[PDB]
C-alpha cells in the first residue's frame, strides 16, 4: 500500500505561526486517512519565500515555513503515526550570498562555518551567461532563469550536495525525495543523487509541455510525452532505482477528459493512456499541486470535478498524491478516506491489474484486480457494465465504486 500526500500549498509560507507547527494537528487526519508519505517544501533558506531559489542550503532555520526544531518535530509526528517524510529537494539552480569582483552573485554560502557548500562560479553551468564565469560545463538540462544553474557535472559539486541530502536524514529525518524542476538536468545526474543517498523513494518533477491542437486541447495521443517519462526513469536506473515521475501525462489527459470526453481515457491498445498505463510502478498521479493548482494556477483540475480526479487516481494502478487543500480545505475529506480505505481493502498497488470496460463521452467506467469497479462521468445509468457479484460502495457528484 502506498499514498503520498503534498502537505503544503502556494499560501504555506504565511501561516500565522508557522506552517510546520500547523501541520502537527493534521498528522492524525492524514495517517488515519491512509496516507504513507508526505511531500514537505525546500526545508532550507530561500531568496524566495516559498523555498524554490534556495541559497543556504544547511540554513533550515531560515525558512518561512518553521525552523529546525519545528521541522523535527514535525517529522516525529508523522514517523509516530508509520508515515514517512519526502523532503523537496531544489538543487537544479541556486541563489548564492556574495558578489564576486564582477559584481555579480555567484560566491554561494552553504549556511556552515567551513566552506562546504561555498561554491565559485566554476560551478555555475558555463551557458547560464548572467552568473557564470565560462568556464564550467554546459548544464545537463534546462535554465531556470532566475537563478544560476548548477553544474552538476563538477564532482565537487557532486560529492558536497550528496553529503548534504545524507544530512537531511541523518539530522531532520527526512525519509524520501521530490526532486524539484527536474527537466533542468539530466536523468543521468538525478542518479548520482538517488543511487548516493538511498531514499525509500525519490519523485521527479518532470514537467514538459504536453502537445495540443488547434483548438487548445491537448491531443488525444501523449505517447511522446509518456515516452519521455519513461525514458528518463530508464536513464535514472529503472527498477533497481529508488527513482520514479509524476504522471503528468495523466494530469494532462484527465484535466480535458473530464470536461465530457472520458474517451480520452484509453488509448488504442486498451491501456490507461498515461505513464499508468505503460510504467504503473514508476508513476506517481495526482489531481493537482501547488504549481498547477492552488494560487498559481498554471493547470487547474477543472473545479467542479475534483472528486471524478480523485475516484480514478486513489482507485487506480500508479501511486496517487492526495494534494492538501483537497483533503482539508475544499470539504472533501471524507470522501477522500473512504476512497484510499477502498484502495487498502481491497490491496490495491501501484501494479494493479486495470480492465477498462467503457470509455464514452460522459461515462469512464473500469475493474481494478477484479475487486473494485469505478465510473466517473455526469451518465445517469451505467449498470449493464457492472459485472455480477459487485455492490454499490463509496459515491458523490458524478461517481461511483462497487466493490465485489
Ligand atoms: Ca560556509
Ligand atoms: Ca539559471
Ligand atoms: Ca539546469
Amino acid at each position: 500500500h502506498q499514498v503520498l500526500f503534498q502537505g503544503f500549498n502556494w499560501e504555506s509560507w504565511k501561516q500565522s505561526g508557522g506552517w510546520y507547527n500547523m501541520m502537527m494537528g493534521k498528522v492524525d487526519d492524514i495517517a488515519a486517512a491512509g496516507v504513507t508519505h508526505v511531500w514537505l517544501p525546500p526545508p532550507s533558506h530561500s531568496v524566495s519565500n516559498e523555498g524554490y531559489m534556495p541559497g543556504r542550503l544547511y540554513d533550515i532555520d531560515a525558512s518561512k515555513y518553521g525552523n529546525a526544531a519545528e521541522l523535527k518535530s514535525l517529522i516525529g509526528a508523522l514517523h509516530g503515526k508509520g508515515v514517512q517524510a519526502i523532503a523537496d529537494i531544489v538543487i537544479n539552480h541556486r541563489c548564492a550570498d556574495y558578489k564576486d569582483s564582477r559584481g555579480i552573485y555567484c560566491i554561494f554560502e552553504g549556511g556552515t562555518s567551513d566552506g562546504r557548500l561555498d561554491w565559485g562560479p566554476h560551478m555555475i553551468c558555463r551557458d547560464d551567461t548572467k552568473y557564470s564565469d565560462g568556464t564550467a560545463n554546459l548544464d545537463t538540462g534546462a535554465d531556470f532563469a532566475a537563478a544560476p544553474d548548477i553544474d552538476h557535472l563538477n564532482d565537487r559539486v557532486q560529492r558536497e550536495l550528496k553529503e548534504w541530502l545524507l544530512w537531511l536524514k541523518s539530522d531532520l529525518g527526512f525519509d524520501a525525495w521530490r526532486l524539484d524542476f527536474a527537466r533542468g538536468y539530466s536523468p543521468e545526474m538525478a542518479k548520482v543523487y538517488i543511487d548516493g543517498t538511498s531514499p525509500s523513494l525519490a519523485v521527479a518533477e518532470v514537467w514538459d509541455n504536453m502537445a495540443t491542437g488547434g483548438d487548445g486541447k491537448p491531443n488525444y495521443d501523449q505517447d511522446a510525452h509518456r515516452q519521455n517519462l519513461v525514458n528518463w526513469v530508464d536513464k535514472v536506473g529503472g527498477a533497481a532505482s529508488a527513482g520514479m515521475v509524476f504522471d503528468f501525462t495523466t494530469k494532462g489527459i484527465l484535466n480535458a477528459a473530464v470536461e465530457g470526453e472520458l474517451w480520452r481515457l484509453i488509448d488504442p491498445q486498451g491501456k490507461a493512456p498515461g505513464v499508468m498505463g505503460w510504467w504503473p510502478a514508476k508513476a506517481v498521479t495526482f489531481v493537482d499541486n501547488h504549481d498547477t493548482g492552488s494560487t498559481q494556477a498554471m493547470w487547474p483540475f477543472p473545479s467542479d470535478k475534483v472528486m471524478q480526479g480523485y475516484a480514478y487516481i486513489l482507485t487506480h494502478p500508479g501511486i496517487p498524491c492526495i494534494f492538501y487543500d483537497h483533503f482539508f480545505n475544499w470539504g472533501f475529506k471524507d470522501q477522500i478516506a473512504a476512497l484510499v480505505a477502498i484502495r487498502k481493502r481491497n490491496g490495491i498497488t501501484a501494479t494493479s491489474a486495470l480492465k477498462i470496460l467503457m470509455h464514452e463521452g460522459d461515462a469512464y467506467v473500469a475493474e481494478i484486480d477484479g475487486k473494485v469497479v469505478v465510473k466517473i462521468g455526469s451518465r445517469y445509468d451505467v449498470g449493464a457494465v457492472i459485472p455480477a457479484g459487485f455492490v454499490t460502495s463509496a459515491h458523490g457528484n458524478d461517481y461511483a465504486v462497487w466493490e465485489k
